């Protein structure tokens, strides 16, 4: 039935958008460079609040305002057909960027490259992005990031310390800010974009953490993830450094140190206090704190708290608690087990688009009969539905 099918395609492009925009944000764009910043404010605002309609609207709205001069069109309207292509089957999304390239428009090459960020293809064109970048790195401060995960994967030690350079001049003439900096630096703590410069990464982050304070957090996770080069002693000090800077993400990571134990003692009530101080500003806090009540970690087990909890994450963008929600009414363990939520979940999870969800999603649907998976297949985009069409605080 390539009625549903197509259906379940588009609500698929939105799952996907959301979680594109948050690996963006992660890596350092700006609203500016995602395409988030008359015809031109509405055709924008559209592309990215939305319905089928609204994204031809968008469309349309946008592809006149370019004609007519309008700047800040193209990277909103690449933004468009990148994140839902289910509904234009009419574009080829690299077609109509390699026409704009040739056209000759300054905003084409970060098209591009959004576009080998969208569709996965980044490593395959390392040579085209270090081209792109080279040349719209003075205009567009983004590239000292993509240069710098070029030089990484292309592991070529000198045209770094270069482009650091470049970076180190920008900062004194004003053309670099800290944002950019804690970018570059957590590029170069990446221990998967090949050979990383850890200590780099340090220097760089304790000149610009005093005043671009998330840069703490950046410090204390970098220490995690090169656990050689740090004490217990420094890591709380990175983190206190980020407490008193009144970052939520400090009492995150924190909490999550006493919730694996392998940096202190292992506790459990302690990380649920962390993590409940961050929640409402960190939807992982909702997740972390999902786990510790489905793994029973506090001696314990409560599964509606861990549902509950690990829902609100997954409502609110989190990729990792669907997943969590299908081992939660799965593997018994306290929970009663129910296999039809199971499938659900671990469908949702599917979304995520892992080898790990995908894994589970065929574990999880050899249970049911073709009728219960079709339900569970209405379920799974009634929910999807409800989190499309979607606040509190303390003190
Ligand atoms: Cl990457």
């Amino acid at each position: 039935d390539q009625r549903l099918a197509n259906e379940a395609l588009k609500r698929g492009d939105t799952v996907t958008a959301q979680q594109n925009y948050q690996q963006l944000a992660e890596l350092g764009y700006s609203e500016a460079q995602v395409g988030l910043a008359a015809q031109a404010r509405l055709g924008r605002l559209l592309a990215a609040k939305a319905t089928e309609a609204e994204h031809h609207e968008a469309e349309s709205l946008l592809k006149k305002a370019f004609a007519n001069g309008e700047g800040n069109t193209l990277i909103p309207l690449a933004m468009l057909y990148l994140q839902y292509p289910h509904s234009f089957p009419n574009v080829n999304a690299q077609q109509q960027i390699s026409q704009w390239q040739a056209a000759g428009y300054p905003e084409a090459g970060l098209a591009q490259v959004l576009l080998y960020r969208t569709q996965g293809t980044y490593d395959q064109h390392l040579d085209d992005v270090e081209r792109i970048c080279k040349a719209a790195l003075n205009t567009t401060d983004i590239c000292y990031v993509e240069l710098a995960t070029v030089y990484q994967k292309k592991q070529q030690p000198e045209q770094q310390a270069e482009l650091l350079k470049q970076m180190e001049a920008g900062v004194s003439r004003g053309t670099v800010t800290a944002q950019r900096v804690d970018s570059v630096a957590r590029v170069l703590g990446d221990a998967t974009l090949g050979t990383p410069d850890e200590k780099t990464a340090q220097a760089l982050l304790e000149k610009i953490a005093p005043g671009y304070p998330a840069s703490w957090v950046s410090l204390a996770q970098l220490l995690y993830d090169f656990p050689e080069l740090g004490d217990v002693e420094q890591m709380m000090k990175y983190l206190d450094n980020g407490r008193a800077a009144d970052q939520p993400r400090a009492e995150l990571l924190l909490g999550k140190l006493y919730y694996e134990g392998k940096w202190v003692p292992a506790d459990a009530k302690a990380a649920e206090a962390h993590f409940e101080k961050a929640v409402g500003r960190e939807v992982a806090a909702d997740y972390y704190l999902g786990q510790i009540y489905r793994r029973g970690y506090l001696g314990k087990v409560y599964p509606q708290k861990a549902l509950d909890h690990l829902l609100t994450a997954a409502r609110n963008g989190q990729n990792s608690a669907d997943f969590a929600i299908a081992q939660l009414f799965s593997q018994g363990k306290g929970t009663k087990p129910d296999p039809l939520n199971a499938y659900v979940f671990s469908q949702l999870a599917k979304a995520q688009d892992t080898p790990e969800a995908n894994d589970l999603a065929t574990q999880l649907e050899a249970p049911l009969t073709p009728a219960q998976r079709a339900e569970g297949q209405r379920l799974v985009q009634q929910e999807l539905a409800a989190r499309g069409t979607l606040l509190q605080l303390h003190a």
